[PDB]
Parts: structure tokens; sequence; C-alpha cells
């Protein structure tokens, strides 16, 4: 309404009501006004000798909000607080608010670089409701909500891949070009505000336990079964059997089998012992498509990295994360020292070991002359009867991504963890008006110069999310997410001398045990 | 309501209405006061070589009802009723009775071992109606109701695996233990009695028929096809076609496709021809879980054991019986004789075989100076276009099993065959309340000495299914199970001279024809 | 309602409900029939060289229900889930059911020893709701319901002390003796049962949290204070002082002021250093009563044992419990392992160390001759603007005690911790009535020779709780209570091989955090 009056409150909180809990969760925010106002046509020809890295696209000076990254709605504790008494969780409803717009303009004389704020001039916030555009916020890229309250962040800018042509920089007939002004939005000069109302569609509950039974020793020990199986021959080309056995787990028919598999090898981390300069690239896992090896992280779940105990982990199948934010465009080489890698051994019963072989099966017909040999695996894909659990979402980890748009999808779990939906969370995107500068000469050609200056604002995003009550007959304690350190030098999750957020490791989400 | 008094009449019955046959079925039973009222920690380092068979465990005084056996249902004929004439068939309802609870009290000396019955003393029975026990049943083991309504059955002790670390028997600290005293049961003097009722979720119908029709053949012969094939190559490198034509059918394009394989080895049965003196181990199919190698007995579904005709069976796929119950514990070596082998061959059209290479691929890429070639694949996972046809379900097979417990499950059919439910009939736990021996002195320890007694009583399972009406135009009459023997020195499924149920052979459930 | 029949369902189980929670747990009894159903005159003389140890006294034939013991309400897991998410907790109502009582007699003949039991006989319960009876219940004796469901237990025997004279076991004139019998009680038969209903006085939440500021620099450290301390006396007798600043915390008017304290002396444990074979007794706290020096236990709290960190403990002011039950009459020595010991150290900040001296002050008056000087005091007590918290509660502890009959107590928080009760849960006694043996000749004299024989029913504690709801505003995750064992060799809180139930730590409830 007016310059002067707040054009929102400050809104930061938790509130657990029941079978639901709501997040409320505001941050500050700084968009420069990028490109100067004009898109920029943007591609790359392979580079580090890939193929792979060639693309097609643009650049837009509109900049995009992204939440979808759990800790940007959870506290430590409101995440200790879900991860050690719930089932499960999934989220109902959002609804976002973007106020106190404040639009800065800054002028430089002989390198003295003034800001000073012009009133006058606008932001535009418009939210792709109908995923007409391409939906970059589901693939794990920087600028979302940062996890400290205070910590004030600037807004990614907005670009989007189209498709190359052959594995080189160049467009193909097919590839298209995306206008952002074509979409109406709404302009705010400072005494206005955007307020965005959602629905999420239904999903399953992210399964938040990890079970206490083995899959394969499901069959109560005391009891053998009524089924035999093949044993050996007799000295005549003849079939003997015996029963299967009471306790033995190894030879007892089963009804349920292990997850999808493709090995990813596995190295060894703390003590070690792993091979000496060795170039991952050369060995790393990878998928053919458009005629280039891609590499695939988190190798489609259906898997596990490490069995908790030795260190080995399955690296092309893990979750890694920096445990401070770094920088846009760094090359530095990183030591395991300063890597949250994380185990997904709480799920390993159910799910099957990266670094090993799947199993084996029969190579050959056996006869008379010959007898019977059998071959290891390294991948076997999804078979009826399967089973398994899909990789835990990590306070660091991101909320959900979207399904893209083909005829079919096999049923979908983001690699990466977390809710696969087919209408997500709209693209939101917000640009500066531009303001021209001085001009006293009409062209027909568009205007160059323009005035520079950036936008500063609050944001607040509301989400609802639904809870599976704990509820299990387990007598013994249960382990929990502990804040347990020996001999502290610092506090986790807190600011340091320096003013800097520490996060010192991962956290999953895995904690209560259920039997299946 | 009194000790006198008959807690329930004894209800045997098949009744034929319409659509929908209920089944009940009384048997009766004995609870042996398992472990003297008292939890053991169980548990197994490898056996036979093998870790596999590592696990962590308990044992508790509890016994349970398991049921989840066809022919505990079914008598002979009502199978062969059903299985000639319908369609298909699933579980609608289920009502199950516990009563005439009689208790007995066993006192020995000098060897001289009386049993009276003391009227004091109560039984405990519960459903785990949440789920929140391992559950057992679903995984082929001994102690089902007996296929013959006059034989007495002893109740199975119940035991639950969790999981071992690192395949040693040592457990882990996510491995729990669970207390069935913590859920409230009721304690039945003599005179009372429990009652259960249940409604199955809904699931497809098991389809109980024979494709008439091979799947690649499915196109009319008449007929060439629109659509040509690539044949040869002109003496310059030049691309030749030949329409596909009529008849043929191993070149024309085709809609659907086989089912999910994985080899494993065939072993002649009968006249036969197997290699000689082999262990069988070495060379079985299996799935590494949990860093050790797990046998899987009837592999996942969508392949074939038989073609009819051939003696050979895919004995790592197949489902095997003993003739007669056995004894627990047994390590005796079986020859085919004894053994109620199944074929699958009623399936093999939809389905593939088992032990035969799946297919082959072309494996280069040709060239001026390089041929075409092609490579065999030993194991085909799922594909879209896919179809097959699950496991048939035996008088003697199991009826269903639990889906277990993760985020996500491939449709899933038990690989023993049956109804995957994600909420079965629930473990029904019972356990007799045990009664202290003489204490005469005050001690803050456990007492440990009890009055040594167990108990009997019958039971009654009511069950309701839901049939597939039979509903085809074929010409000529269709196979079906005839009770057909030559010079016969017994009858089958009676009792013998001796007293004891005598059975001869499996009994599947595909005799109707069905045209795809 | 008859002998056949169930006089009551078990119910173990708990209910999560918003604010409160109510625990139902069911356990199995014996009840010898003590004394052979006379009251015995009991008494001592000093022992093991202490008067303290006189008493006079009686014992009766009636045993009682005791389950004023935390664990007799919560499995673990339950403790876990209240003490890792709520600030605090009181019991408001109780409801509890005796039934299934079942009586046996036990005759020998030539050693025989044969157990058969009669359904005639009855058994007594009443609850001494007027607390006419002295109150054995509140003072941390053996014989409460097990903390483990399956177990049974035998019923203590209820006996009480009197008054002795002059420290001798003689009575006095003044000392009392109470018959049971004189009350009137329910009696029961095989089919009746007993139904307690009761209902808590209001008593403040126990507060399980610990402080996250310390007592005395509660001030913020930026801003000095405006008031001024004395520092220095310049050459002449003349006085100056300096500004209270910023930080320091030593030199800072306070407002509030730490528990009353009495040093008992520390003790290490571990690495340790404790001087060689000392007898404890001559060194320990205590006090005079009626002319004999008591120890006291647990002093009375407002202190506190351990620091974190060092092993030192205020033995005399500490819980200790033994890992496991034991027996009556042992006087076996008991090394530190076998011990659950128990850390104050939580209530630190708020409390007192129990090993150092509590302060000091000046002991002269300063004069142009005379410096002055101070004398640091071992034992001060309550003082206005005092502050500290009582000591935590254990899954093992004790919930409450009655207060004792006097014109005042001072506020009373029973030193071993749990709730003061003015009206606290009655006495519920219980005993076997007596069933003559074979009397053929009438005589004045009371009969002597009685029939043998014992019960045994089980019971039902009905209990609910409310809760106080968490509500911090604190980022970090705040510590809580994990199963986290490293490399187990067995579950804790769970059965072994042998089939005793094992507790291998104490648990206390402070692990969430409340700055002050
Ligand atoms: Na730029
Ligand atoms: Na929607
Ligand atoms: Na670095
Ligand atoms: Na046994
Ligand atoms: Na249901
Ligand atoms: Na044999
Ligand atoms: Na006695
Ligand atoms: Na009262
Ligand atoms: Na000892």
């Amino acid at each position: 309404d007016g310059v002067g009056n707040a054009s929102g409150d400050w809104h930061c909180d938790s509130t657990w009501m029941g079978d639901r809990v709501v997040t409320k969760s505001t941050r500050t925010w700084v968009l420069p006004s990028y490109n100067n106002h004009q898109y920029r046509e943007i591609k790359s020809g392979s580079v580090d000798g890939s193929n792979a890295n060639a693309y097609f696209g643009y650049s837009t000076p509109w900049g995009y909000f992204d939440f979808n990254r759990f800790h940007s709605h959870w506290s430590p504790r409101d995440w200790q607080r879900l991860i050690n008494n719930y089932w499960g969780f999934r989220p109902r409803s959002l609804r976002v608010k973007i106020f106190n717009i404040q639009v800065k303009e800054v002028t430089v004389q002989d390198s003295t670089t003034t800001i000073a704020n012009n009133l006058t001039s606008t932001v535009q916030v418009f939210t792709d409701d109908d995923y007409q555009l391409p939906y970059v916020v589901g693939n794990g890229t920087e600028g979302c909500l940062p996890a400290f309250p205070p910590q004030v962040f600037t807004l990614p800018q907005y670009g989007y891949a189209t498709l190359n042509r052959d594995n080189t920089e160049n467009p193909t007939e097919r590839s298209s070009f995306f206008c952002l002004e074509y979409f109406p939005s709404k302009m705010l000069r400072t005494g206005n505000n955007f307020e965005f109302t959602y629905n999420f569609e239904e999903v399953p509950f992210h399964s938040s336990f990890a079970p206490s039974q083995n899959l394969f020793k499901l069959a109560n020990p005391l009891v053998d079964q009524y089924l035999y199986r093949f044993v050996s021959t007799n000295n005549t080309g003849g079939v003997q059997f015996n029963k299967n056995l009471a306790g033995r787990y190894a030879n007892t028919y089963k009804n349920w089998f292990p997850g999808p598999m493709g090995r990813t090898q596995g190295w060894n981390l703390g003590s070690g012992v792993n091979r000496a300069s060795v170039s991952a690239f050369a060995t790393t896992n990878r998928m053919e498509l458009e005629g280039a090896s891609y590499q695939v992280p988190p190798q489609p779940n259906g898997m596990t990295n490490n069995l908790q105990g030795s260190n080995t982990y399955a690296l092309e199948n893990t979750m890694i994360f920096n445990s401070q934010p770094a920088n846009p465009g760094t090359t530095a080489t990183y030591l395991e020292g300063n890597m949250l890698i994380t185990s997904e051994s709480e799920t390993q019963p159910v799910n099957r070991v990266a670094y090993n072989v799947g199993g084996q099966m029969a190579t050959n017909n056996q006869s008379s002359t010959t007898a019977p040999a059998t071959g290891t695996y390294n991948l076997q894909e999804i078979v009826p009867g399967s089973v398994w659990m899909e990789r835990d979402v990590y306070l660091q980890g991101p909320i959900w991504a979207k399904i893209p748009e083909t005829g079919a999808h096999f049923h979908p779990s983001p690699a990466m963890g977390g809710f696969g939906l087919k209408h997500p969370p709209p693209m939101m995107l917000i640009k500066n008006t531009p303001v021209p500068g001085n001009i006293t000469s009409f062209s027909d050609v568009p205007v160059s110069s323009f005035i520079t200056q950036y936008s500063t604002g609050q944001v607040t995003v509301e989400m609802e999310w639904e809870l599976k009550k704990e509820n299990s007959k387990r007598w013994n304690p249960e382990i929990q997410y502990t804040n347990n350190y020996n001999d502290p030098q610092f506090v986790d999750f807190a600011p340091d001398s320096t003013g800097e957020y520490r996060t010192t490791r991962p956290i999953g989400t895995r904690y209560l045990t259920r039997p299946l």
C-alpha cells in the first residue's frame, strides 16, 4: 500500500500438532539484475575429454526461488524430533509469500560506487504453475534457502539446457527457446507483496525406519520347512534331496527377493587400503544416452553402500555433501575430511551390497560327461517379487524432484532420494524490471544501456507435513540420533568465532526399527 | 460359561453357492508349554560352510496358528471341483474360532508320568492385527493345520530372526527384541473361547487356466503382415528385405514379450542322464545380500521348469514337497520317488524355459571389413510389453504371503505362488499361562520352577472365496484332473492299514484352457 | 462367577494420547503363606557394631503389592520416548486389578512333595486407604513388579518396624502393634477378582531437563553492571572499588544462590586413584537420631555427584543399583563393574559439587593491625533466594514416597527422588486364608497345625501420566538417549541364552535442555 509500511511480518517457526506438523521458515535474499536484462545463448563443446559435457541452452535475467532442500524448513532439533519418533512423513501443502521488496540503484563515479534506493522501480514475480518451462529445481543445484535463518543469500540465476546436436555445442531444429516474459507476472513496487498457495499431490510416506529382520531369514528358526531341496546325485546319475531345516537360512525356499543391483566399485575410507594414484573416471559406472557416455551418480536405488562396520563405500552409489558451502567454479581437490559421506547401511538388510556381485546362476547344461557350472552376475535389474528400500533423505538432502514427461515411468523414486512428483512445487521466477539509463536519441534498435540496480527482500515458505505415528512393540530401546560428542571444542550446527554456520555431519532419518 | 459345557460345536464343511464358495475346516491341536515359559536368545554361526546360515534372534513360549496352506481348507474333491470348472479365485473373508480349551498337568514320580487336568489354569490368545511382530507365517514352514480333519497336530513354536552382525551370530545395535506379553491378550479358562473375524484386501484372481495359444504365434497364419524385415545385404553393402509371410512365426513383428528369465540348470528325471556324483551347492543360483551368497528357491517367477514331454526340470526353479510329512531336523537323503515334483509346463507358452538361454542380441557393430555377431544371454529381467504367468498354487501349496515393509515393491506375487498381501491374516499367538510350582521362600529373582502342563483344544477356520465363472467357447473337451490310476493297490488321499494319510501326487490348478 | 471362567483379561500396553499417556502393565505373582498364618515378634540388637541397626517390630502373614518403581510401568523404548521429547511428567491417576486367583495345596509323603489345587480356599485383599498402617512401600525395598512382563515374581512379606527402646531390641510403652485382620478385606475364591481405583493428589511436574545456562553467569557477557565492588585498600586504610565488568562472572552481583550442601567425600572410578584398603564406615556422612548415628544415603538433595568428565563420585550422595537382581541376605562384595552408578552431572550447573567445600566467608574483624581472613565451610543449609534441582528419577528408580506425619515438612522431595505424596498409593495387602489340618479334638488354645498351601494369580496396574509438552527455541540438536553400543555381543534390556533379563546401564531423564 505504501513505501513506508512493511509488506509482511517475519515468520519462522515449527508447530507440532498431533499427526501433522507445519514448518514456517523465512529468510532474506538478494537479486542481482543478471545479464543486464538480456538473454544469452550459452553452449559448451566437450570438456575434460567428454562430449557428455556438451550442451546448448540459454541464460535468463530471471532468478528463481529454490527451497527443495530439507534443511531449509527444519531446524536441527526439529529434524531430530521427527527422525527419532516417526515412521514416515510426506508434505501435504505449501504456501509461499514474498514481501518487503526493496530495490536499490548503484552508481559509481571515479570508483566511488554508492548504493542509494529508487522507490519507483519494480520487480517481477510469477509462478509457472503449468510446468511449461524447463524444471531446473529438481536436480540438486546450489542456491536454496540457507539452513540458518539469519544468513542472507543470493538468488540463483535461471538458465536451462536444451538438446545439443551430436554432442557438439550446436543446436538442433527440435531445440526450443523459452521466453520468460511471455508468462504474465505480477509487478511489485516496494509497498506490494506476493502470496503463493499450493497443494501437494498424494505420495507414499517416505519410510523412515530400518528393518529389524533380514529379508532372507524371515522364517522362524524353530521350524523346518515342508519343502525339500535338491542336494546331490548318487553315483549313477540319480537325484537326491534333503529337507530344508530349522535355522538354516541359506537353503530355504524364499518368497521375496532383494532390490535391483548394478556393481559400482567399493573404496575404503579412514584406515582404508585403496590403490594409489588412481584416475577415477575411466572406471566409473555409466549409461550411454544419445551416443555419449554419461556418469550416473546415486546409481538408481535398490542398492546400498557400506555394511556398517567396514569403511568401504560405494562412492559411485552414495550421497556426498561438502561440510561447508564453498564457491562457484571451484576445482579444488577435497580429501575425505571435508566431506559428509553417507551410509545406506540401515537399509542394508532389504537392499543389496553395491560392491559385491549380485549373485550367481547356472551357465551350462549338465550331462553324464559334463558337470554343472555357475556364473556370477554384476547387474540384476527388476523382477516380480522384488522388494527394496529407496535411499534415505537427509537434513541436507533435497525434498522432491519432478517426473520427466514421457509415456511411462517405472515406479519412480528420485535416485537422489525424496518425493517423485508428477506435478511439483512450481518454478518461482523473479526478475528486476529494467530501468533505461539516459536515452536522448530514438533508435529502432533496442535500448542497450541501463541503470544498474539490484533488489533485496524477504521471503517465507510455509509447509505442512503429515506423519506416520510411530507404533512398535519392540521391547528394548531403539537407537536414536543423539548429539553425542566427546571432548567438543565447538557446538555442532552453530555459528563459530568467525560467525559462519558449522555443520559437522549428515543426518539420515532411519533410526526407528520395524520388523518386516 | 462352565467347565462342563462345550465351548463350541465342530464345523467342517464346503458350501458351494453360485459365484462364491465358503470352506469351514475344524481340527484338534496341542500346545506344549515351550521353553518352560521363558525367552531364549538363539543364534547360529555359519554352518555347512555358509555364513548365509548365520542369524540372531529369539524363541518364545508362544505357539502360533498357521493355516496358510490350501489343503487345510480344501478336501481333495473340493479342490478338484474348483480346479476343473473355474478360471480363478481369491479369498474374500476369513473368520476363526478357538474353543474347547482343555489344560492338563503332568507329574512324574519314579518314571510314572501321569496326566491329570487342572481346570483352574488359563491359556492366552491374541492376534497381532497391526503387524507389529515379525511375520513368520508367509514363508512355507511346517506346522499348518493337517489336510486330514481327523489327525491331531501340535502347534509350531513362535520364534523370529533379527539381523546378524557380519554374517556372524552376534547381534547389531539395530537388531530388536519383541516381547509377546506386551500385547494385551484374552485369557481363557476351560469354559471360555476365542472368535476372530477378518476381511481380505482386494487382490487379483489367481489365474487358474492354461493358454491355448503360443504367445509369439498369436497372429493368424492365413494373412501376411504389412511390415517387412531386413533379410540380407547385396554384394555391395546394400540392404534388402522381404515381406513377413503367412504362417511363418519366427520372422513376424511381435507386440508382446515373454517373462523375466534367469537360467537355473536343468536336471533329467526318470530315465534321466544326469552327471554322476555331483555336489549341487557350488552351481546353484544365488543372490548376494549383506555380503553373503544366499540360495533363492523358486527363482522369481516369469519362468518355467519342464516343457511337458521331457523329464528335465529346473530344480532350482521348482516346487518340491515330500510325499509324507517326515520329521524335524531330518538329514536323510531323498531319491526322486518320495518327492512330489511340479511342472510349470501348463504356463510354458506364456513363460520362458528356465534351463535354456533367454535369447540373443547383437554384440558388435557391423562394417565393410567386419561381419555382424550375436551373443546369447542367460538372464533377462523385466521390460515394457512384458507378459508372463505366475506360478500355480497347489492343494499342498501355501495360500498367501506378507509383503515386506519398504518404500517400493515391484508388482509382487510371492515367488512361492499365492496371494501377495500388504495386510495378511494376522499372526495368531497362543501360549499356556505359567503356573508356579511350590514356592515357599520369597526372592527378588524371578521364579524358575513351574508346574509342567500342556493344553489341547480344537480350532476352526472358516473362509470365503470368490470365483471367476468359467466361460469359454472352446468346442472340444478340455483336460481335467481325473483320479485315474491303473492297477491301484491303495486309494489316493486316504488312510492306509497303518492309519496314516497317503498323498501320491501334487495338484496344480491349471486345467482349463483360455486363448490369449 | 465360576471356577472355570477367567477372572480377567491380560492387559499390558502403552498408549500415548496427546499431552497425557497411560501405562497398563500386567504381571504374574506367587503368595507363600508366610509364617504359617501367625504374627511373629521380631527384633534385633546392634549388629556390625552399630546400635542404629537395633529395632523392634512385627512380621505378618500378609504379602503386599509394590509397583513403586518406574520400570514396572515403562518399557525401555517407552522410557526413552518420554525422556527424549518431554520436559516433565506427573502421575494423575491409577487403577489396579487382581484376578485369576488360583490357590494350590502341597502335600509331601516320604519326600514326594506334590502340588494339587483345592478350589474351596480363599485369599484376602484389602487396601489401607486411610493410611492407618505403617507405610513400608516408600523406602526402596525389594519385591516390586518385574521390569519384564514375562517373569513371575513372589510377593514381599509385610513387616513393619516400631520404635526400639534405647537402641536395644526391647520395645517401649509407646510402641504399637497393628493387626492386619482388623481391617475388613474382600475374600476371593477362584472365580472372584479385585478392582482398585485411585486419584493422585496434585504434585509439581518432575523437571526432566538440564539447564543450558550456568546459574552464576546468567547475566549477558556483553554489558557491565551498574554496581561496583570493593576491591582494595589504599596505603592509608582507605576503601577503593572497581566496576563489575562485562564477561567476568566471578565478581558480579548475583540474584540467586545454589542449593543446600553437605560434603560427602569423593571417590575415583575407572582409572581412579583411591586410598588402599579403606574401611568406609568410620568416615561416612551421618545424622544422629535418638542417640545413635545413622547413615543417610542420597544426602538430602540440593547437591550433585560427578561433574561429567572426571570419575570422582559422591558415593554417599549417589544412587546405586545392582545390574541384576541378586538374592536376599547376600553379603558378597561387589566391584564397580556389576554396579549401575548414576551421575547427577546434568543437574550440576544449578546444583553444588558434593565433594568440594561449599564456599568460604570471612572469619575475623579487620583492623589497622590485623588483616581480613576467611574460612571455608563444609556444610551450608537452606537460604532465601535458594534454587536447586532435585535428583533425577531412573527407569530403575522408585516413583513416589509417603510424607511422614508431623506438624511440618520443609518442602519435601524424597531424597531418593520421585514424588513426595501426602496421600500416596495405599498399601495393598493380600494373604492366604488359613485352612486347618485335620483337627479331631477341641481345645481352647488356638489351632496350630494348618494345611500348607500357596496362591498364585495375575495382577494389573494401570497408570495415567500427564506430560509437559517440550517447547524450546534451541537451534542446535539436543543430546538424547541413544541405544548406542560398539561391538555389541548381546542386546541390552533383553533376555540372554539362559533366559534372564539383562540391563546394562541406568537411565536418567535429563536429556533435553532448558535455558534458565
Ligand atoms: Na552474469
Ligand atoms: Na497439484
Ligand atoms: Na581444500
Ligand atoms: Na523347546
Ligand atoms: Na485389512
Ligand atoms: Na528315505
Ligand atoms: Na518366613
Ligand atoms: Na487422594
Ligand atoms: Na560378585
